[PDB]
């Protein structure tokens, strides 16, 4: 019988046993899957935590997911196609929810779906190994909660591990040196721990300006943004001063490529991630910056050196749960000898050409829409409910147009499900006064 | 034949100098490489403003904090080969910064000519053994070129210390708590917690020091709860103590007593666990911090696989020279030097120390085992032997400096086991000496 690893259990990993299981209520064999999850629940990132830098049995915290986090983009942009925002709550809400509420949401599916005894949690994947004598992969896992080390043999390995989770964490100048807070945005949990001090955010990433504007909505004194790159283009509040480069700093101040000076209490580094697969050697290991297309993936999920080995979710995300899904229905088609495999020289061709047309976008809206493009692909291969894509990327379009009109009000536009059609409202509290971040209070009609 | 040995922290530099003192009196050594995961050698010692995870993804290793001090009194780790005369030329007090005793260790080390050896930045990933090659084969991460590389060992030395990952219990309420929440592997900086009531979990040297350290450096209040034994410290009158942590909310702890109290910061001291994510269970070493962990046949050789050791692995009340005796051992295990007993022989052996283990109650106690331990592993090599009784004695002295005033013992000078000289006073009292240093230690201020 065919056995699947399926490393996480996070929203990648929801929808890989999700994709097999909807297969099942086809009527279709589907192998046995085994499912390997470090935390003690579901949700990845999006299982939040209070702890930080390694957890309760020694591992890397994962999620990098703090207080106070609402959808980053609008709701409508990220719904499932075949499990809608009607069904699980059973009313409309508003297009930015807490985490908490989009946590239950993903939830909802999986437990709907049933997938959860195919888990093993609390259970961090140690090692990934191709045996070439017989075509399986030994798969070492400790298991923390017997505190036991043991390995299974799989035909086929799909990894949901994430790649937002091991920070980049870059040093400057005088970091030995000062007196307060140093952390990546990994780390950074309460926004409560900064109220009445000036911030530090170093780099340009879409959490640096989520991060900054925690801080700012609840109570921190000032916040200095410095990056490399080019102006956001966004008008921060009066207390949010922008600067070039750090280049160094001292037990109390930051000094700047503007031979500028200023008083910091917390260096909050922004400074992105890096795709950390410590459970995989060099024939398995995915080595890539963070993009939208990544090389050695055929179709963006199947590792070209060993088309037995699958990771979902590596790309960079504009999209991203049904992404995941489409990357998963086609992980599942794949495996289950649906969908053919391509030569290897085809498939790293066919890569190619995913890459130089990457090469080519300048603009965000050239993005989404290559990416809007990339999962059109991954659905029309396989019985994936289709979806508008291109009224998605207009979706998108709006809440970038909102993002340019006003920085900290974006989270208060409402738009239309692209599945149901249905029209968002307004929700009860304005962003910069809904200090309260719980599912219960979302949810309430105060 | 081939050794690999895991870590440059002072173990992995105590085998390696082993090693090169089998050949500098004039033996046929084995070819040495030195997996370090760090860019630098020192281990715990040093020191990083980093938490977490590394500048590589690994687990940030360090415990160590601005403005800590040696812990006991030097003369307690002064090396025998290397006096303190010797190394800075001029007296000094008996508590020196975490800088100053660096700068000591370091100084045996370059003079040993040992990091020849050493493969820094350079993780280890996993180790195996192979019945059919009886060679282990270690998988290590280069983070300088990126790469992975598998190669074949005939002996393993696991150095990879036990103080760096942390047992992290949880309480109730601790999601909802406004304030920082760090065990004490991330405490970096005493002055992050000026005008800060911060709550101290769990009893420990260093539950005491990161409190001491806060205490030094302008925190508002400090208190500390945990479920062990008191010590009846004579704490200061900003310094609280009360009985073990039940919950928390926003902004408030909930004792034993049914007393609350604000806090702003909680730092969990709280221990730490043995974790060897590099290794399967057919040698990974799984034990609580104590005197004698169990599978360590005179504490080193692992018993299921006799090509494999752990340096250091035991608590730690004697350090510096409990690793060199540990690393002699070792290295002539590996040489041929000294044949092994039987596993059910090792076994018996193992068996008698834990029983003697069981039966400590008191710190004098506890030093004289650790003490009659490396007697031990000290008889059976070339290494010198040293006063352990005299060492005690000097260990127990700096106890009862702790327990006649915490805040003062480190103005206390104690006797060279290596000089007869007694140590001069330090020119600031350790409550006023804020700069850290090696230059500030160093000159006449
Ligand atoms: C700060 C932050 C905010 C974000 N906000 C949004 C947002 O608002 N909207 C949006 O659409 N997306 C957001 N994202 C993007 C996010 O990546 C996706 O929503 C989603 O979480 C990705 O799912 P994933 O399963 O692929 O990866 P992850 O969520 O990271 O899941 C990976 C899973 O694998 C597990 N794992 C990793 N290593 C091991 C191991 N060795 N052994 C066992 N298990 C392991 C982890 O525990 C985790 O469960 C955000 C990301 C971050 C970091
Ligand atoms: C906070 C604190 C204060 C202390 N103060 C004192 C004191 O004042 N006096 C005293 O005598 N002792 C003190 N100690 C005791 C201390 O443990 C010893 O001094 C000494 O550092 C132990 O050395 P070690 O090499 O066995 O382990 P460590 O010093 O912990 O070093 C282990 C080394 O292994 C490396 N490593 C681990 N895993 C890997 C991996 N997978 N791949 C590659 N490399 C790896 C690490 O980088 C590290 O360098 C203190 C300990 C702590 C935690």
């Amino acid at each position: 019988a065919t056995r699947i690893a399926i490393l996480g259990a996070g929203p990648s990993g929801m929808a890989q046993l999700r994709a097999f299981q909807s297969a099942q209520e086809k009527g279709a064999e589907i192998p046995e899957l085994v499912c390997f999850e470090k935390q003690a629940d579901w949700g990845g990132q999006w299982n939040y935590t209070w702890r930080t830098g390694l957890d309760e049995n020694g591992e890397p915290v994962h999620s990098s997911m703090y207080r106070y986090l609402w959808s980053n983009g609008p709701k409508e942009c990220l719904e499932f196609a075949d499990y809608t925002f009607d069904e699980h709550f059973g009313k409309p809400i508003a297009s930015y929810p807490p985490r908490e509420v989009l946590w239950d949401y993903i939830k909802g599916r999986v437990e709907k779906a049933g997938v959860r005894k195919y888990i093993r949690f609390n259970t961090a994947v140690r090692h990934v190994e191709f045996n070439e004598d017989s075509q399986t992969f030994t798969v070492t896992v400790q298991d923390h909660t017997t505190d036991t080390i043991y390995s299974e043999e799989f035909d086929y390995v799909v990894c949901c591990t994430g790649h937002f989770s091991t920070p980049y964490v870059p040093e400057f100048e005088g970091f030995e040196k000062f007196g307060g807070r140093i952390l990546h945005a990994h780390d950074f949990r309460d926004a409560l721990e900064f109220k009445d001090k000036t911030v530090l955010l170093v780099g340009s990433s879409s959490s640096a300006e989520d991060i900054g504007s925690q801080c700012y909505k609840y109570g921190a004194k000032k916040l200095i943004s410095c990056y490399r790159t080019a102006p956001m283009g966004y008008k921060w509040p009066e207390n949010w001063d922008e600067r070039p480069n750090l280049v160094r700093v001292d037990t109390e101040n930051a000094y700047f490529a503007d031979g500028s000076s200023e008083k910091v209490d917390a260096i909050i580094l922004c400074t992105g991630y890096i795709h950390h697969f410590p459970f995989l050697n060099d024939d398995l290991r995915l080595v890539t910056n963070n993009r939208l297309w990544p090389l050695n993936l055929y179709k963006g999920v199947v590792w070209e050196d060993n088309p037995k080995f699958f990771y979902i979710g590596m790309q960079d995300q504009w999209y991203s749960f049904n992404m995941f899904d489409a990357q998963a229905w086609y992980a599942r088609d794949v495996i289950m000898g649906r969908l053919p495999l391509p030569s290897k020289e085809e498939m790293k061709a066919d890569s190619m050409a995913w890459r130089e047309k990457e090469l080519t976008l300048v603009t965000a809206e050239e993005m989404y829409t290559y990416q809007g493009d990339y999962i059109q692909n991954l659905i029309d291969m396989t019985d994936y409910p289709s979806f508008d894509i291109p009224a998605t990327n207009k979706t998108f379009l709006e809440w970038k147009h909102h993002k340019k009109e006003n920085i900290m009000t974006f989270r208060d536009h409402s738009y239309r499900s692209l599945m149901t059609g249905t029209m968002a409202p307004k929700h009860h509290t304005p962003w910069i006064d809904a200090l309260d971040d719980s599912l219960e209070a979302y949810l309430s009609d105060k």
